[PDB]
């Protein structure tokens, strides 16, 4: 037998800066989980026990927080940029890094209506995500998304004109709730190296805000005929807004949430029109899922 690929390092790294500003005092904290895998000459430790090709994974992690003290970490592109960059440049024998980041909101209080210098909360746990792949010879590949953004829309989604055969039990509707768990993603035009990530760094957090105000505004004002139709029209206006992206791609939970007949109790009307109490179902759900490029 033969190894035909290969990847170790380190998982679920935590990780946490803060800013202090010296002259007005206001302190800016980032919160991160880190995954960094390499890839390289390294078939012999699988093969041969020879571990002299092995960057130990605490080192691994050694690194990561040295990166973070030297480096910013924000956005999480560079710094998953600089981070794989280290890896290639100082081992010889490591040739590809593959980075993950998590970013942890961590907002700043407004206590009295005035925003706190130095305390944050958790507003919710939706995260903004970074995968980035830095290949010897092949630059930098990079994938942003924000993923956990949990929505619902009263009113305002129908579904019908479905395909019906003997398997088909499904009504048709022309008002249902619709609610989903956003994973958003979008792959940026391969960077050429360090420099090239670098000399964009003011696309990555004005995207990023731009994929979740398209998101929520499409999300919240499309007359949506299928989860389908309303993702694609987010998908096709992320692209018109940054030509830097190649591809966009959605994955949404279709989370249902069941009518409840109660007209069996004393003729309670709670169904159609009438319908005001429902069940939310954990299992199963739909999961629908595009991928949207230029044409
Ligand atoms: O959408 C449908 O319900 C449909 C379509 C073709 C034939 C039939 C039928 O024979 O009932 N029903
Ligand atoms: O087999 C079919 O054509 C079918 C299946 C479910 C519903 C209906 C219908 O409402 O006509 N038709
Ligand atoms: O027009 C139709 O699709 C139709 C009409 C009567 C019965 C059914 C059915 O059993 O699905 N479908
Ligand atoms: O990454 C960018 O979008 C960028 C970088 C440098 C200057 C400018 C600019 O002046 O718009 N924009
Ligand atoms: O090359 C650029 O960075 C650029 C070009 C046109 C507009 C903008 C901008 O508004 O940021 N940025
Ligand atoms: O700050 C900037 O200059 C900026 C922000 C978002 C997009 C762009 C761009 O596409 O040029 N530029
Ligand atoms: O928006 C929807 N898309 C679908 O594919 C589907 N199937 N059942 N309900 C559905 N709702
Ligand atoms: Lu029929
Ligand atoms: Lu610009």
């Amino acid at each position: 037998s033969a190894v035909k690929a290969a990847r170790y390092g380190k998982d679920n790294v935590r990780v946490y800066k803060v800013h202090k500003d010296e002259k007005t005092g206001v302190q800016t904290v980032y919160e991160m989980t880190v995954c960094v895998l390499l890839e390289g000459e390294i078939e012999t430790s699988y093969t041969k026990a020879d571990n002299s090709v092995i960057v130990a994974t605490d080192s691994i992690k050694n690194t990561i927080y040295i990166t973070a003290k030297q480096n910013p970490v924000t956005p999480p592109e560079l710094f998953g940029s600089i981070l794989g960059t280290h890896f290639i440049e100082k081992y010889n024998h490591i040739h590809a890094a593959h980075v993950n980041i998590v970013c942890h909101r961590w907002t700043r209080m407004d206590i009295d209506g005035k925003p706190h210098p130095h305390s944050f909360i958790r507003d919710s746990e939706e995260k903004r995500n970074v995968q980035v792949d830095v290949v010897e010879g092949k630059g930098i590949d990079i994938k942003s998304s924000l993923s956990g953004l949990t929505v619902l829309k009263s009113t305002n989604s129908q579904f019908w004109g479905f395909l019906r055969d003997e398997y088909t039990t499904l009504k048709e509707t022309w008002d249902r709730i619709l609610s989903t768990d956003v994973d958003a993603t979008w792959q940026w035009k391969n960077f050429s190296g360090l420099q090239e990530v670098r000399s964009h760094v003011p696309k990555f957090d004005a995207t990023w805000a731009t994929a979740r105000e398209v998101t929520l505004k499409t999300f919240a004002e499309d007359n949506s005929a299928s989860v389908q139709a309303t993702m694609y029209k987010m998908a096709e206006q992320i692209l018109a807004r940054q030509q830097l992206i190649e591809t966009v791609e959605y994955s949404l939970p279709n989370k249902h949430y069941f009518e409840i007949d109660l007209s069996w109790h004393k003729g309670l009307q709670n169904t159609g029109k009438n319908a005001e109490v429902f069940a939310p179902q954990s299992d199963p759900n739909g999961l629908i899922k595009c991928t949207v490029g230029r044409s």
